[PDB]
C-alpha cells in the first residue's frame, strides 16, 4: 500500500515556505526504496523519515518541491520497490479561477445568545486548493472552523469558514477579518474585514 | 477474500415515520467459481431474520456482488441499536463482521440562522443566500431550501463540521437570481434533525 499526498496550500503559494510531497508506505524485516521523477525526468533530492512500527506491527518519504513546479502542473511520481508499485500525482488541472470573498455578520437571532458568529463566504475559486484564516486587530484568532470546499454547480468550489467570538467583542466594535490564501488571487492573498 | 460494507439508512429515513430507513449491507470480490454466501443479520446481538436478500449480481470483474438489506424500525435507530452484517461463504469457509449504528452521545438541537447575501455580491447576476446550522449533535441531518411551497434547485449543502464544543455544524448556500431576491421573494431553508421538535424546522428570508 503506498499513498501520495500533495502539499499544504499554504506552503505553495508565499514563497519562504516549504511545499513537499509525501509518500506514505504502509514486517519480516522489509526494506524498501524510494525513486522520485518529476514529469519523468527522476530527481535525487528525497528524504526518508526513519521507520514507525505501528500497533498493528510505516516508512514515509518526503520530497521537496518548487512553487512554480507544483503550480504550473507537473506530475510527481514517487516509485516504490521491495523484494514495484507506483503513484502519481499533479495540481488539479484547469483555468485556476479567483475567489469572491464575502462576510456575513451575525443573524439578528443569534443576537439572543452569548456567542455569535462570524461568517467568511469564500465562492467561485478553482483549483480547491485553498487557505483561509481569521484574525483581529493583526493577531490570529483561534476559535474558528473552515469547511471542506465543495464543488459547485459551475464546476468551481466553495466554502464557508466561521469565527466564533463573544458577543461582547462583536457589540464593542472590533474588527475582524478573514484571510484567504488562493493562487489565483492578486500576490495568492486577500482579506475582508466584518464589523458592526 | 471478498470485502463487506454496511451502509447506515439516510438522515430523512430515520426522521419521517412515512418513508422507510434501511440497513444495507453488500458484499463485493465473492469468487464466481462459489459463489454462495450468508447472511446473518442481529440487532442489538440478537438475530433478526427479517432482511430481504438480493440475487447475486455478476461484476464485469468476474467477481459477485450481493446485497441484502434489513428495514428498520424509526425509533430503533433513534434510541441507538446495533446492527450487525455477518457474511460467510463456503468458498474459504470464513466470515466477515460489519458492525454500524447512530454515533453515540447525547442528541442536541440545531440552532439555525439564515444569512442575507452581502452587499459586495449584489453587483453580481446571482446572489447567495445562507443558512447557518450549528450546535447539533449527531451528525446526521437533512436540508432543503424552497420558496413559495415548490423547492429550490440551485443550492449546494457542506458536509457537517466538527466544532470545537463536540457539536457539528454545516452551511447551506441557495443560489437565486439578483431579481428574484430584490422583488421580496421569501426563501425558506428546511432543516431536518431528531432533536428538533417534529424532527423539523423551518426559517425565512428575504428583502
Ligand atoms: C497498520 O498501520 C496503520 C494503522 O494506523 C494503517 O495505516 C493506514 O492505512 C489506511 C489504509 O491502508 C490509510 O487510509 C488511507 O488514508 C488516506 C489519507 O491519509 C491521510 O489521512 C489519514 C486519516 O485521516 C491519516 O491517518 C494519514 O496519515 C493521512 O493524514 C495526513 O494527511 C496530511 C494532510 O494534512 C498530510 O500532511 C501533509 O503532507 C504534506 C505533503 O506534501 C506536507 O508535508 C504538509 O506539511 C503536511 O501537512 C500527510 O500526508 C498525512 N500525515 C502524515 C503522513 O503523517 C486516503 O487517501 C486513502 O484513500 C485512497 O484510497 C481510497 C480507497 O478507498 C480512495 O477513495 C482514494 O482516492 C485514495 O486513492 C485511504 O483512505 C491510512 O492513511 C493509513 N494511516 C497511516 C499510513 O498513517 C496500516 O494500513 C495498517 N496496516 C495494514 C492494514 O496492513
Ligand atoms: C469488481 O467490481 C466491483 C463492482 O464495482 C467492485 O466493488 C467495489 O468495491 C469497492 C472496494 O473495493 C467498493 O468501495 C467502497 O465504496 C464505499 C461507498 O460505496 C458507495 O458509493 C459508491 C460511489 O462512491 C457506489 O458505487 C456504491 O454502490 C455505494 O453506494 C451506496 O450504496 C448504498 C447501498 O446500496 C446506498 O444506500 C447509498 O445511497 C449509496 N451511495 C451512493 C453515493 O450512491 C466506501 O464507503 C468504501 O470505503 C471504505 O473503505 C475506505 C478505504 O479507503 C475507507 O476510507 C472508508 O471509510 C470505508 O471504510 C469503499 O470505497 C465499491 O462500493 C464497490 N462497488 C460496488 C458497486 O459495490 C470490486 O471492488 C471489484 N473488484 C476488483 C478486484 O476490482
Ligand atoms: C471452517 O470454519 C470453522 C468455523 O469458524 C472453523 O472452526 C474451522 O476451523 C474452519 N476450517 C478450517 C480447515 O480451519
Ligand atoms: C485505518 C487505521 O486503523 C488503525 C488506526 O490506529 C489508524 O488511525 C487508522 O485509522
Ligand atoms: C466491473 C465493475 O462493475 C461495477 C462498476 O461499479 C465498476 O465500475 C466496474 O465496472
Amino acid at each position: 500500500s503506498v499513498f501520495l499526498f500533495p502539499p499544504k496550500p499554504k506552503d505553495t503559494l508565499m514563497i519562504s515556505r516549504t511545499p513537499e510531497v509525501t509518500c506514505v508506505v504502509v514486517h519480516e524485516d522489509p526494506e524498501v526504496k524510494f525513486n522520485w521523477y518529476v514529469d519523468g525526468v527522476e530527481v535525487h533530492n528525497a528524504k526518508t523519515k526513519p521507520r514507525e512500527e505501528q500497533y498493528n506491527s510505516r516508512v514515509v518519504s518526503v520530497l521537496t518541491v518548487l512553487h512554480q513546479d507544483w503550480l504550473n502542473g507537473k506530475e510527481y511520481k514517487c516509485k516504490v520497490s521491495n523484494k514495484t508499485i507506483e503513484k502519481t500525482i499533479s495540481k488539479a488541472k484547469g483555468q485556476p479561477r479567483e475567489p469572491q470573498v464575502y462576510t456575513l455578520p451575525p443573524s439578528r437571532e443569534e443576537m439572543t445568545k452569548n456567542q455569535v458568529s462570524l461568517t467568511c463566504l469564500v465562492k467561485g475559486f478553482y483549483p480547491s486548493d485553498i487557505a483561509v484564516e481569521w484574525e483581529s486587530n493583526g493577531q490570529p484568532e483561534n476559535n474558528y472552523k473552515t469547511t471542506p470546499p465543495v464543488l459547485d454547480s459551475d464546476g468551481s468550489f466553495f466554502l464557508y469558514s466561521k469565527l466564533t467570538v463573544d458577543k461582547s467583542r462583536w457589540q464593542q466594535g472590533n474588527v475582524f477579518s478573514c484571510s484567504v490564501m488562493h493562487e489565483a488571487l492578486h500576490n495568492h492573498y486577500t482579506q475582508k474585514s466584518l464589523s458592526l
